[PDB]
């Protein structure tokens, strides 16, 4: 995959491999690892992250919705996949034909599905229980039993597992968390039989209490080397390795005279003669306008962004007359300077999770494995 | 093309067509229209909008960088395409064989290109002049004349046009706009001869001053039916037709008891008995966390978002019990209620341009033409 604009993201698969390996070491032998690769693996590349996680010790994969599971299958991934979110009862046959497990939490879903499907492939279901997140999941014992009854009755429906999700596993105070964990145990008792796969921990929960992860953990944010939250960082059992970095190059360089304005709205005025560099990245690439007033790295030095950020372009104040082609790092390291995704999330007034997901389809991803470029992916 | 999540965007190509067709009649008959379709047509679908615009009167297309132009050609587009942004002189040949025009703003670029290219396909260039935007473009007479001469010299280089871009055309006050217009006229005199295509007008400039557009306009934002700025809405010569809308469906419905928490951080807590719906759209789809105090349309009414927006979903307070599958409109109209891209932009404290561009690859685009679904585009579909 080649691309023709000097803007790209770099995904170090070694960082992903290591984050997964360290979790494997930490976790009891009986706890499996399910790599969470939804949203194109949090913007890092679904297949690339998936195959690497499987190498490091993960045996299963998780995605947000059916299409994401189908995209993995089409790309050659044959490992087990679980859709964490909702799906259509009408798509049960497709999921089954494609060996994709589905999350379920309503009895009417199963009834609708039973009327529309009768074989020949079995469908593996993971019952979602709401223990406090208030997102998806069954909440009454009567419903739980009805759902189980419908699955056991259908000759092609299988209850592979059951789970819940924690809403505050990344907060120092563990009051609500403990509440959710306790409620989960009580609800499990509603099941006539304990499914082979019981899981509940995400990155925060698994890393903090690896001994209360039952038989499978759903490793997400930490696999990409990003902390679940600022407050949990000083609690992480091992150093996370950031895998995502973002770069570009100066495509234009010019010296402005005092009084000259830059970008839309002419919001910036050069107070003194200075050199301005233009880079080929804008908000259509996920470098949102809110990043105005932020600093990028060039020649190992911080260079503030000047004026408003454009759809495809960006202007910065250079320390001096630098040549076109000079490497600009928006996320990553240059010399003794470093910009993390947390720094970017901070300025964007959001959390690390959102940043890589927002770097759009337009930005090619270059993959590094064993310190060598292994593959390049340009969505267009 | 199919998709398997109840979340999608609809692009009304009839609206696209009408916005461009109206511009066709507003402008002088000899003025060409270049449809700007960079960023996958501002998130509406590059080839679908490009093809539609050409039917409506547009004769040329514009993109941000080379990859977007090659994409259009791969998709069957044959009309002229100009790359507005920078490019690698090493890629000159490829662009030439693909009949893609390139923007140029410095002589050393031509030096490098000339050293690596010697035919057979001609490369058409559009010289960029910076008239106050401070992005790209030459700024002195010397450099200008040098670019022209280097183009003249090379047997396969051709100066097709010259242009500039306005930084404040969508502002009521026209002081800076006037300065830029006047500077552009001054800079045009630096050229030994006028290239066939002189241009400067974007949506705002073209719509407000159609008789000040030279021989070609670059129609962007208004083609999608979006006002260049809320400020000039009353100055619009003709009503724009909003092309983009975003929808979803409830995938779960439940009645919470007072005291129960919702979403990450246990941020929200129900005070009394209420109904909560869950929809399959989150920030990985472009529905940013920043929208947590915003709302959506359901059952023909405004339904506030509750708690924090997750990566793939969010919760909303329902007016009461509703069936799973009930349609939810994030951007569009339901009965006598409506949420526009401008509404989303205002809440997010950003401009309308950014909103559709942010609705990610993950969201399928359903295309309508002549009031019927024409095609579906699912970026991750089989
Ligand atoms: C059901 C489920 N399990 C595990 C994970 C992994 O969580 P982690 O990246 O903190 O390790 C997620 C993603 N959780 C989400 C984070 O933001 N929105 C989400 O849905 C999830 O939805
Ligand atoms: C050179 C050029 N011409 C024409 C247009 C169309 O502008 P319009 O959508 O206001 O009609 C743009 C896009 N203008 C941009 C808007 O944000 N960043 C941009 O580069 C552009 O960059």
């Amino acid at each position: 995959n080649d691309f023709h604009r000097d803007t790209w993201a770099e995904v170090d698969l070694d960082a992903i491999y290591d984050n997964v390996e360290n979790l494997r070491r930490l976790l009891p032998d009986d706890t499996h690892i399910m790599a969470v690769v939804k949203a194109n693996a949090y913007g890092h590349g679904d297949v690339q992250v998936a195959r690497t996680a499987l190498e490091a010790g993960a045996s299963r994969l998780a995605v947000a919705f059916l299409d994401e599971a189908l995209a993995l299958r089409e790309k050659g991934i044959e490992a087990p996949i679980l859709v964490l979110g909702a799906s259509r009862p009408a798509d049960a046959a497709l999921a089954a034909q494609q060996r994709i497990a589905l999350t379920v939490f309503r009895s009417d879903w199963l009834e609708e599905a039973s009327a529309l499907y009768s074989g020949p492939f079995p469908i593996h279901f993971h019952l979602k229980m709401d223990t406090g997140m208030g997102r998806l999941g069954v909440k009454d014992e009567e419903e739980t039993k009805r759902i189980v009854a419908l699955i056991e009755r259908h000759p092609h429906f299988v209850l592979e597992g059951l789970y819940t999700h924690f809403a505050t596993a990344d907060e120092v105070n563990t009051d609500y968390f403990s509440y959710q964990y306790t409620r989960f145990l009580h609800m499990l008792e509603w099941l006539p039989s304990r499914p082979p796969l019981v899981h509940c921990a995400n990155s925060a929960a698994s890393l903090r209490f690896p001994d209360r992860t039952f038989n499978m953990v759903r490793f997400g944010i930490a696999m990409y080397g990003l902390a679940p939250s600022p407050g949990i960082k000083p609690l992480l059992p091992y150093p996370l390795k950031e895998a995502f970095s973002l770069h570009s190059r100066l495509v234009h360089v010019k010296k402005l005279q005092p009084g000259e304005k830059v970008s839309f709205g002419a919001t910036y005025t050069a107070q003194t003669e200075e050199w301005i560099g233009t880079i080929p990245i804008g908000y259509a690439d996920g470098w949102l306008r809110r990043l105005q007033h932020f600093h990028v790295l060039v020649d190992g030095q911080k260079a503030p962004i000047v004026g408003r950020i454009c759809m495809d372009q960006c202007m910065i104040r250079l320390p001096g007359p630098l040549p076109v082609g000079t490497k600009v790092t928006l996320i990553g390291r240059q010399g003794d300077e470093v910009i993390s995704i947390d720094d970017v999330a901070r300025h964007l007034e959001t959390i690390n999770y959102e940043v890589p997901c927002t770097i759009s389809y337009r930005v090619p991803r270059i993959f590094f494995r064993h310190k060598r470029i292994m593959e390049v992916r340009n969505a267009i």
